[PDB]
């Protein structure tokens, strides 16, 4: 039996990617707390750029890492389809890759034009709230011959190509369509050379630090596998000699790892696996050695607990990416000592993330012992006041998400949501992690959970009305009502709401003498009352036009003060909506709130 149920982890990892979806979600939606969002994406340029994945705990759709995530997720399903089948997650992986690839198609309106971003990084990060009510404008950026971007283009090609191998047998027509787009994106990237971050305002988040030389080899190798065209392998091997060397030596870089920006390290193992040439084997060896025993006395930092800490930001992601590529190389190299080393290194790094560490706690939200409960994620938090501090705990469990984890070699970590350096999540954090789990499920096994995902239930009323007696009176009843929208299953707009306050006409009160006034009302103040039947009448407050959404202090509520004066004889004790209303603001169950005519709160007479 496995040390950790790698099949449950993998199963929850695919749920992650479904909670990161954007655009109009399907009927089969498994995440009950997610709704339609980013529905006007592309409007500014006249295209439909809806769909895709939000990058991290934010809502900007960054195309560079989103492409990488797709290639790593595919690569792992090509190395170990059996792993995805055993855990029962193959139909989900295919559902996720299809979701992101459909977007890469939408975003490629013509051969040499690719949309690589939707959303401004600064405008987006200034607001903390659910993605279903994003109030800011989201610009769309692109790269074309006028301002090229070989790195993001060759990666989107590598992604669509690597994915076509997954759909090849299931949907041969769809597979062909991806290979086609992929060819055009690689030609565009080779013909028009450039760094995408010089053309789109993403340099402060996903800047092209390594350049495109790595994505030209990476992109070619994948078109080679998808098409079988030997010219592509020729192209990959040729471009391989221009990869970044290190500091002063002619040795190719070996001190980092493969991540959304540098694919050099993947090509070391990929070409070595394909050709078997000593040239590549040496590189893959020097790289993976620096992460295990070391080279020339230098070794990646390690914490007393057994974690490989490469950098502060997203440490576990880096160690997870190496753990996957190490398991793939462990199968192609013949050396028994090296094979054992790389394999053991990989299982240890994944086991650390799943719970085998000094804290004995998991680092995958929703999985294991003492998992994180508050990652830096806006929609999972469910804030309704534009605050990262309120509510205290995230209102949703983002099952499957791998957090940053310890950023220093001391195994320390604090579940603080305001720590985007160690407690943030992202599509590429689970990319290499997922590929490893698939490789570990095939080898060590595991069993998925039958009843998954659990169905969450709201933490109280979502859209309701609170009320209280503003000023005591015997000839009038002055109420202070407050509409609230603190929804999160999913968060929704309330732009066409009205509410009724029922009352019973009393002896002596001429309904013609009833007046409804206010000294403060953010909605409309009515002139007359409406007769239902008999002595039953109602006052209707109209708030249609006001956008009440969970996204700010004054944005989520509307205060309505209104006095219903009837003159002497007025008696509120026999009024329906008066039941329960006191001197403290508390939900009023007998004031009915309607959304476009449909009741959402309260019970009518
Ligand atoms: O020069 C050292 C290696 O750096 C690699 O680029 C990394 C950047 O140096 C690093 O600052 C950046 O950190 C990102 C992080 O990856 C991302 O998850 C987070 O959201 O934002 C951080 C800041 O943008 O990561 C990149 C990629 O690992 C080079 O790619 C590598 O060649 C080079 O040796
Ligand atoms: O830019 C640094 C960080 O800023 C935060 O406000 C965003 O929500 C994070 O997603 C981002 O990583
Ligand atoms: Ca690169
Ligand atoms: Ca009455």
């Amino acid at each position: 039996e496995p040390a950790f149920n790698y099949a449950e982890a993998l199963q929850k990892s695919m749920f992650f990617y479904e909670a990161q979806r954007s655009g109009k979600l399907p009927e089969n939606n498994r995440v009950s707390w997610r709704g339609d969002s980013g529905l006007n994406d592309g409007a500014d340029v006249g295209l439909d750029l809806t769909g895709g994945w939000y990058d991290a705990g934010d809502h900007v759709k960054f195309g560079f890492p989103m492409a990488f995530t797709a290639t790593m997720l595919a690569w792992g399903a090509i190395e170990s389809p059996e792993g995805y089948i055993r855990s029962g997650q193959m139909p989900y992986l295919k559902d996720n890759l299809r979701w992101v690839n459909d977007y890469f198609i939408k975003a490629h309106p013509s051969p040499n034009v690719l949309y690589v971003q939707v959303g401004d990084g600064d405008a987006d990060h200034k607001w903390w709230g659910p993605a279903e009510v994003m109030p800011m404008e989201r610009p769309s950026f692109k790269v074309d011959p006028s301002c090229p971007g070989s790195d993001v283009a060759a990666e989107t090609a590598a992604a669509m190509a690597a994915s076509s191998i997954v759909f090849a047998d299931d949907d041969p027509a769809y597979a062909a369509t991806l290979v086609q787009h992929a060819k055009q994106l690689y030609t565009f990237a080779d013909t028009y050379r450039g760094v995408y971050s010089d053309c789109v305002p993403a340099g402060a988040f996903y800047n092209s630090w390594s350049g495109y030389q790595d994505e030209l080899v990476w992109g070619a190798y994948w078109l080679y596998k998808a098409t079988g065209d030997d010219s592509y392998l020729a192209k990959a091997e040729y471009e391989y000699d221009f990869l970044s060397t290190e500091q002063q030596t002619d040795l190719r870089s070996y001190r980092w790892t493969i991540a959304w920006d540098d694919k050099s390290y993947g090509t070391y193992v990929l070409l070595a696996k394909e050709t078997g040439k000593q040239k590549y084997i040496d590189d893959a060896n020097r790289w993976l050695d620096y992460w295990t025993v070391g080279v020339n006395g230098q070794r990646v930092p390690y914490s007393p607990g057994g974690m490989a800490v490469l950098d502060t930001w997203g440490a576990l992601r880096y160690a997870a990416n190496t753990a996957f590529v190490a398991l793939v190389y462990a199968k192609v190299i013949d050396d028994p000592v090296r094979k054992q080393r790389y394999h053991d290194f990989a299982v240890r790094q994944i086991n650390y993330a799943l719970g085998d560490n000094p804290r004995n706690s998991s680092y995958v939200v929703g999985f294991g012992n003492n998992p994180p409960r508050n990652p830096h994620h806006r929609t999972a938090h469910g804030s309704w006041t534009d605050s990262i501090a309120s509510p205290a705990e995230n209102r949703h469990v983002l099952y499957g998400a791998l957090v940053g984890g310890p950023g220093s070699p001391n195994d320390a970590y604090t579940d603080d949501r305001q720590d985007y350096v160690a407690n943030e999540v992202a599509t590429d954090y689970n990319a290499g992690f997922s590929s490893a789990l698939a490789m570990l499920v095939e080898e060590y096994g595991g069993t998925p959970l039958a009843d998954f995902p659990p169905t969450e239930e709201p933490d109280g009323p979502e859209i309701f009305v609170e009320a209280q007696i503003n000023t005591p009176g015997t000839t009038f009843t002055e109420i202070k009502a407050m509409i609230r929208n603190q929804s999160g299953w999913p968060a929704r707009m309330l732009d066409k709401g009205t509410f009724r306050y029922w009352f019973t006409l009393d002896e002596g009160v001429d309904p013609a003498d009833i007046t409804v006034s206010s000294a403060y009302n953010q909605c409309a103040t009515p002139e007359d009352v409406h007769h239902v039947s008999g002595d039953l009448y109602y006052v209707e407050i109209d708030c249609t036009g006001e956008k009440i959404f969970p996204g700010g202090q004054s944005e989520h509520r509307r205060e309505v003060q209104f006095r219903i004066a009837g003159g002497p004889g007025w008696d509120p004790s026999n009024d329906w909506s008066f039941q329960g209303i006191g001197n403290e603001l508390a939900p009023a169950p007998y004031i009915v709130l309607y959304d476009d005519g449909v009741p959402v709160w309260g019970t009518a007479p």
